[PDB]
C-alpha cells in the first residue's frame, strides 16, 4: 500500500475581531468560522510514524489567531489568500494550504433610526463564505460563495410541459409556490499569488453584492418556468458583469409546499384556484444544480 | 397505580396560508408550526384500552388545517384562541386544550427600493411564539414570547464586584463583550373567552413589536452592570407600556468570547486595552432568568 | 414592578472522568453535561445592580469539576445531590440549587470477544438524566430519566375504535408500524438530605436498568391497542417494582410510517396485507403523555 | 454563457422496507435516505424552457418506491446499482445517474435472551452509506462507507516529536485520551455493469462487516503515536483483506479532551499522572485525511 493523498489541519476555529475607529468611536466586528488543511511531504508522519513534518494542528490554530491580529479580516477572500500563502511559505515541505472561511452575519442596529456605534444583530443564517486553495507553483484559486439564503414566492413560478411516462403523477401547473435556499459559488480566474489578490481587493464585496443582488432581483421578477430556467439566468447575469468570473455554480433545493384538499369536509374549496392553506412538506425535496461558464 | 395527568394531541404541524388581495394583487404569507394537546375524561383509553373517547391525532391535524382555511391565522394569539375554544365546544369530554404555535418569518422583499408583491426573504430565524390554554369554565390564558433574537455589543457591558471565594478565578471586567439570544415571554391577564380576546386583538401585535424594541433599544443603549440588571429594565418598561400584561420572563444565555493571549509570540500585544481578536465560547453559557411582576 | 422568580447558574457544562484501577489496568470513563442554577436572596443583582450577592457563573462551572474531581459521579443521582447541597451549605444567601446532568454512553468495547480495558464506543444516542433539587429546609427532590431511546415495531400494533366525525379521515387498522422514541421519567420520594440520598445508592442504576428493561419488553410484547394503553402498561410495572418511586412519566411520539398506493403504476400491490414499501414521515407526530402515580 | 456541468434530481426520500418470513414469523425492517441525481442531454431545460427533457423530481421519487418493491434494497451496493441502471436504461437521452443511500439501523431486539421476531431499536446513530455512480458506455462506480461511529480510549494514545517553531505551545505528550468519529470509505473497482456487480453481492456485506472490525480492532491495540499513524495502520489492513478495493479513505476528527489544572484550588491535583477530571472540547477540532491505495 501507498500514500495517495493526504491532508491535514484544523477545522471549526472560531474567530471574531473588533475594529475600533478612535476618532468616531464606532466598532466594527467581524465573526468568522476557519478551517486550514495543508498538504505536502507529510506521507512519512502516516507509513513511519514520523511526526517532524508535522505542524501541529493546535499551532495551525494559533496561527489562525495571529494571523488575525495582524492582518485585516475583510475581505474574507483576502484574508484566506494570506493564511494560505503564510503556510507554504513559511514551511519548505508544506505545498499547499486549503482555507475555509464561513463568515457570520453581525449586522449593526438601527436604534430611533439612527446607526448604533456598537451594537449587533444577527439578522440572518445567511453566510457569506470562501475556499481559497494555494498551491505552489500554481498560484491562488478562490470560489466564493453565499449560502443559506432562504426565500420564497407565493406565485409566478410554473412547472408544465415535462417528460409523462408510466413514472409519472405529477399534474402540470401554470401557478405555484416556489421555495429554496440559495447556495451559489462563483470561482474566480486563478491569481499569480498574493498580491494579484491585493489588486483586485475592491472587487470581491462588489461582486459579492451582485451576485446577491442578481439572485433576488431574478427570483421576485422571473415567471418562472422551471428551476432550472430560472437560475440559468441568474448564472448568465453574474458572468456579465464580472470578467474575473470564470464560472458560476447554483444548487438549489425545491421546498415543496402541497395543496391540501379539504373537500371531504363539507365540501370546502381549497385546491386551484381556490388554494389558501398549504401543507409545507420538510422531505423529500428536488435538487437542482448547473454550472455555467463562459462560450 | 392511577392516571395522575393525561394529555396527547399532534406536534409539529407545518401550515402555511396566503392571503390574496384581488384590487392590488399584493400577497401576503403566513408559515406557522402548530402543536395542540387535549385533556379531558380520557384516562379509559390509557387503563381499559378504551378508543371511543380518542379524537385521533390525525383529526387534530385536520382541524388544525380546517380552522386555517376558515379563519384569520394572524395574530397567532387569536388563532391559538380559536383553535382551543373548537375543541372544548366540540367535544363534551374534552376539558382543555394547549395550543402551541410558532411563526417564522416571510419578510416582504425589497427589489429596487419598492416591497414586492408576492416574493419574500426568511431575514432571521427569531420567532414569535404563543402558548394558549383554553380551560373550560377558566377562560383562556395566553403566554407570547420571541425568540431566537441573537445580539452582540462590542463594548458598553461591565462585570465587577461579584462575590470572590476559594472557587473564583473570573477577572473583574470593565469593559466586556455581550451577547445573547433572546426568549422573553409575556402572560397576559386571564382572558374569559374568545368574545375578549377579539375585543383585545390590536394589542396583540403592538405589545410583540414593543416588547421587541424595548428589548433591543434597552440593550444598545445600556452600560450594563451585569445581564441581571440589563434585563430587569427591559421587563420593568414592557409592564409599564402594557397594562393588560401581568409578567414579564426573560431566559438569557451568555455567550462567552475569551481574549486570546498572545505575548508568547513576540510579546504581541492582544488582552485588555490591546484586544483585538477573540475566541467565541461554544460552551458552556451562563444562563440567566427572571420573572417580573407588578408590586 | 418586583422579581417574582430568578434564578442563574452555568448550563452546557461538559465533563468527562476516567477512574484507573491500578490492580487490573481497567479504565472506565463518565462523561456528561451539567447546568447549575441557583435562586435565593439574589433579587438585588437585578434590581440595584448589586453584583456582591452574586456567586459568578464562571464560579460555578469551577466548584463542577472541583466537585467532580473529590466525588464519585455516579450514580448521577447521588453526584447531583452532592453538587445541589454544597451551593445551600456554602453560600448563606442561596436557598436552591438545581441540578440537571445529562450522561453520554461510553460503552466499553468488545475486541475479540473480551472487554477491552481503555477502549469506549458511543453506542448510541440515548441518554440517562436527572434533574435534582435541592431546597433548603425542603430536602431533596429527584427526577430520573431515560431519552433518546428509538424503538420501531413492524407489526402487533391496532389502532381502531377511535372517535369519528366530520373531522375524521383516518382508518382504523389492526396492523401497523409503531415507532417512538422514549422520554420516561420516574420521581422519587422525597429525601430528607444527603444522607439518605447515600443510603438508597444500590437503587438508583438498579431502577434505571429495571425502567428500561420494562420499558423494552412491554413495548415488544404487548400487541398494543394504542400507544395510550400500552404506555400505561409500562408505568404500572415500574412503579410496582419500586417503591421509592411515586410518580412516572412518558413523553412519546408517535412516528408515522405511511403506506404507499402504488396500484397507479401497472397494479401494483403495496397496501394492507400487501405492503412491503413505507414511506416514513418526519411530521407532524402523534405526541401521547401520561403520569401515573400511586392509587 | 454555456452550461459546463448540470445534474437534478431528488433528495431525503426516506424510505422503509419490511421483509416478512411467512414460515417462521420473523420480520426484517430496513430503513434508508435516498438520493438520485441524474445528467445527460437536458442543457435546453435549462437554457430554453425546455421541460420536455425533465424526468420530474417527482417521477425520480415514485421510481424509487416502485423499484424498492420490485428489488431486493440489500445489501445497499446492488440496490443503488439496480436503480442507477434503470434510469440510464429508460431514458435515452440520460447518460448518468448517481445515487447516495444513507441506511439507518434498525437492529432486533433481545428480550429475555432470545431474538424478537419483529422489534427493533435504533442501537446507535452509525451509518452505512454508499454513492453509485452509473456512467453510460463505462460501468459502475460504487463507494461505501462507515460514518458516524464515535469512540474513544482513555489512555495508549501519544504525540510528541512534531515541529517546534514560534508558532508552537502545544507540549508533546506520551499519554492522552484519543477520541473521534469515524468516515471511513472504500472504492470498489470498477464493474462493467449490473451482472457484474451482482456477481459481487456477497463481497459487499463481509468487507463493510471487516472495515468496521479492523477500524474497531486497530483502534483499540495500537499504541497510537498519531491519528496519522494509525488510521494508516487501519487502510493497509481493509486493502490487504478485500483484492476488489482499489482505495481506501479516512477522515477523522480529532476531538479534543483537555486537562484541568485545579492547582489554584488548595493545592488539588489534577494533570499529568493525576489527571482525572478533563474538559470536552466541542471545537475547534483537529481534522487528518488520508487516501491509502495500491504500490
Ligand atoms: O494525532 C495528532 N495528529 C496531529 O496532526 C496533531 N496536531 N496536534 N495534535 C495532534 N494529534
Ligand atoms: O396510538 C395512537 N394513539 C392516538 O391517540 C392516535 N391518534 N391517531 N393515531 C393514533 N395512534
Ligand atoms: O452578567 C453576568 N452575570 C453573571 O451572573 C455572571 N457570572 N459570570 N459572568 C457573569 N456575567
Ligand atoms: O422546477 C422544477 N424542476 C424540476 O425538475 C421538477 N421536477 N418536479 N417538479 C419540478 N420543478
Amino acid at each position: 500500500s501507498a500514500v495517495k493523498a493526504a491532508r491535514y489541519g484544523k477545522d471549526n476555529v472560531r474567530v471574531y475581531k473588533v475594529h475600533k475607529d478612535e476618532k468616531t468611536g464606532v466598532q466594527t466586528v467581524y465573526e468568522m468560522t476557519v478551517c486550514v488543511l495543508l498538504e505536502g511531504e507529510i506521507e512519512t508522519s502516516y507509513t513511519k510514524a514520523d511526526n517532524s513534518v508535522i505542524v501541529a494542528t493546535d499551532s495551525i490554530k494559533n496561527t489562525i489567531y495571529i494571523t488575525a491580529k495582524q492582518n485585516p479580516v475583510t475581505p474574507p477572500e483576502l484574508f484566506g489568500s494570506i493564511l494560505g500563502t503564510h503556510f507554504i511559505e513559511k514551511y519548505n515541505h508544506i505545498h499547499a494550504a486549503h482555507v475555509n472561511i464561513v463568515c457570520h452575519r453581525w449586522t449593526r442596529m438601527d436604534i430611533d433610526g439612527k446607526p448604533h456605534p456598537h451594537s449587533f444583530i444577527r439578522d440572518s443564517e445567511e453566510k457569506r463564505n470562501v475556499q481559497v486553495d494555494v498551491v505552489e507553483g500554481k498560484g491562488i484559486d478562490i470560489k466564493s460563495s453565499l449560502s443559506g439564503l432562504t426565500v420564497l414566492k407565493s406565485t409566478n413560478s410554473q412547472f408544465w410541459g415535462f417528460l409523462r411516462d408510466e413514472y409519472t403523477t405529477l399534474k402540470e401547473t401554470w401557478d405555484r409556490i416556489l421555495s429554496t435556499d440559495v447556495d451559489a459559488t462563483w470561482q474566480w480566474k486563478n491569481f499569480s499569488g498574493l498580491q494579484e489578490v491585493r489588486s483586485h481587493v475592491p472587487k470581491f464585496d462588489a461582486t459579492w453584492a451582485t451576485a446577491r443582488e442578481v439572485t433576488l432581483k431574478t427570483f421576485a421578477e422571473d415567471n418562472s418556468a422551471s428551476v432550472q430556467a430560472t437560475m440559468y439566468k441568474m448564472a448568465e447575469q453574474i458572468l456579465a458583469r464580472q470578467q474575473l468570473i470564470e464560472t458560476v455554480e447554483y444548487s438549489l433545493p425545491n421546498k415543496h409546499y402541497f395543496e391540501i384538499d379539504l373537500s371531504w369536509h363539507k365540501g370546502l374549496q381549497n385546491t386551484g384556484k381556490n388554494a389558501e392553506v398549504f401543507a409545507p412538506q420538510s422531505d423529500p425535496n428536488g435538487l437542482i444544480k448547473c454550472t455555467v461558464g463562459r462560450s
